């Protein structure tokens, strides 16, 4: 047992392991849908900055993690990243609503998370969780909705027109 | 023979002839089209801003071929640079089509002066071609494809109004 | 096939995404010990922040792969990133060793990576191997070597004395 | 009929039309000349830049033609740029000599088309005649038979002391 | 065999090494030149100064060299430096001459290093030769070919006048 | 005989001409340890610099000299630069004891030289060894010897601890 372990669960060790690797998974998945807009015949830039902006985000995700685990004397457990369920996203409006259901996901798991603290009476990993992740689950849950509706509205998949326009006007 | 002349076989200063009037004739092609977003009837000021761009570009491609003809003690031998395939370029879809075919044409071309190089065991000009020219060629081959897809999927060349929308977007 | 593509072949496009998903590996491998030696029984911050910035690195190196694969009209396949061989480092000098063996790794995939894009007569790609690769891979060798060789001459691993001012005096 | 086109006479669009071509070859004649005195067996490099500068000075001759062609409504139809008289321009002297007379048939050209244009009572293209091309040309003459003056009187094309001295003294 | 060692023949080694020599051997011809012109009875002071940067020049090159050997795991094993093979460089025509002459010999053993690294499959001494050496020696090679033009068409090296003339002018 | 020549006897400009020689040996032997340093398995690269500095401290002593023997009316002969004792210079210790005796033999040339100039009657050549190199040898001897017992009192060269220490705290 490490000399500064505290409170800290077992259970509440693995599911920290556990979230590490779904937040690089995440990573990973913004990462090929960045580069999926980069190709010559999608060619939305600026899609492929905000997606490559995502990837990142979530890599801060797992780092904030895995400071977590040893600042509370758990140790960390790598497994693989899982690669995306796609390799072609379709469109920017699907990529988008790929990445809305991305962002429930993760955020029914860190609400998994969060009970679980709660029920280990862990108020420090209940905080935590609560800090730096519940509430920017939700303002990334709002903006990716808020994206689809307008590409919905403009008139995408179909129209390219309407992709272009948001890739310029809102992303850009 | 040139007292500078070492290892610079007569096939590939012939060859070197050759490119410097192929990017001397690109050049010509993009200012043919420069013009031809000018007219009074087509007026893309930055489809002209554009190819204008990517005529002096062809233009410093050619410096820097002529300079190596010299540094290699090779002579220089100009010939006719001869117009254009066409007077009118229809639409700004079919001037980037016509422009991703001439930049094919010119990195064939380099490919095929690349192999003689190799061939003739010359690694200086196998360099050169690699450093100066090679992934020029990708990066602009690369550009007006995504260019040709975003006006394709914007409604090019029928609606005018997409073409208008790019240039305003993209190229302005 | 893509509007772009040119002289690539099917096999250079396969080899340039096992070579991806092979720079994503390095990164995980080097986030793993750089979280190891965040450790609160390790403790060694320099190492730490030393090993992320090869992360980081890493993540470049497949950054510019990807670019690459979509410049040439390939198709980015990604794979599973493998968790590393190990979870424990067990020392300052192991984790410089087990990088010096990754980082020869890496480099014997990319020299045949390149004897690949010169047997398929691709200079483009030949060229982007020796321009953004194998020197990067000769310097991180040789630096990695470097600190192996004092770790080795100043006690370590067996003196915690050695990791602990090498930390300091070199990596910070 | 082009909407903007106004007292244009097809002639005068025709004339345009070579007056264009002419410019263009000009440019190529010097840019021809500047690379001679870039030979290693020459090795004049501020007759080079000279030249260089004049090529691209008739480059900017050729873009207020096609400008104006399009301001009229006219259209332009590019020919062949016809390759120089020479390859081997033979001295600083020689080089200045064939300069004078290639200005001096240019401005023959730009008279002509003056009086075509007085001739189809077109005071808008007689007024662009003069204000950008007449007084051009009087000065480009009179800078070339003073640099011819200068290089004679020295003792070119015979004396080589002479030629490098004007090269480092006039054009330097 | 050194930990960093990797795809590096032994052939490899032992031509870096001959080439170190061969670029210290160079300096030291340069060193000797400058201080000819420094003599009482020569006064050339430019001549002094253009001789003296490209000794320092050479110095670099070596040094690169030695780099590259240890980069490579390989082991530096130097020789005698041999003195020039004149003590007196006659004129500044007849020292540029010389120096032509040495440039060339060196760009010689360069090409053949490069085609012995082809030879063994080594790209990144290949990439090294291309990208640090054969354009420097493209280039000094096309300078010293200028200087000797111009000093030979100024009248030297019977006109001290044109050498004094040179110093001032081009190498000043 | 030069026309600047004045109270210069033969002896001493032969004298000159050794001592050349010798610096420049000097020169060499620091490059040579400079680039032992900079190996994998040695990696000390402040002994790298330092040796490095002192490499170029001698050819600046060997500059004076030349411009000595120009300044007198003397003339330059040089001879070979002999390759250094040592390839591998075994420690940093070795190294600074090496370069300690190599000092001290560089001193006993100059107190000869010194001791020639003073029997011929020469206080120019007598004050410039006075000048710019007795008291520079003096400071050089007593640096070393300083450094030598540092590394000895440390534990050098059995210890790997001491050198690396030294390394970091006297010479960076
Ligand atoms: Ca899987
Ligand atoms: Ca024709
Ligand atoms: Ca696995
Ligand atoms: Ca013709
Ligand atoms: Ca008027
Ligand atoms: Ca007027
Ligand atoms: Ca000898
Ligand atoms: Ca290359
Ligand atoms: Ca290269
Ligand atoms: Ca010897
Ligand atoms: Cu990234
Ligand atoms: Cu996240
Ligand atoms: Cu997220
Ligand atoms: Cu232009
Ligand atoms: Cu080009
Ligand atoms: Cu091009
Ligand atoms: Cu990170
Ligand atoms: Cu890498
Ligand atoms: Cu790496
Ligand atoms: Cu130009
Ligand atoms: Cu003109
Ligand atoms: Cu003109
Ligand atoms: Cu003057
Ligand atoms: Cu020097
Ligand atoms: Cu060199
Ligand atoms: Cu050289
Ligand atoms: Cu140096
Ligand atoms: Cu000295
Ligand atoms: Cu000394």
């Amino acid at each position: 047992t490490s000399q500064v372990r505290q409170n800290y669960h077992q259970d509440s060790e693995a599911a920290i392991n556990r979230q590490i690797n779904l937040e690089l998974y995440a990573s990973y998945v913004y990462l090929s849908m960045s580069y999926y807009f980069d190709r010559d015949d999608v060619a939305l830039k600026n899609f492929a900055k905000y997606f490559h902006h995502q990837s990142h985000e979530e890599h801060e995700h797992a780092h904030k993690l895995m400071k977590l685990q040893n600042q509370r004397g758990g140790r960390i457990f790598l497994q693989d990243i899982q690669k995306p369920d796609e390799d072609d996203w379709e469109s920017g409006l699907n990529a988008m609503e790929a990445a809305l259901h991305l962002e429930k996901n993760v955020n029914q798991s860190l609400l998994e998370l969060h009970k679980l603290a709660t029920d280990k009476n862990d108020p420090h990993l209940a905080d935590f969780i609560e800090t730096h992740y519940l509430n920017e689950q939700v303002k990334a849950i709002k903006e990716l909705g808020d994206h689809v509706t307008n590409l919905r509205k403009m008139g995408a998949p179909e129209s390219g027109l309407a992709e272009y326009l948001f890739d310029k006007h809102t992303l850009g």
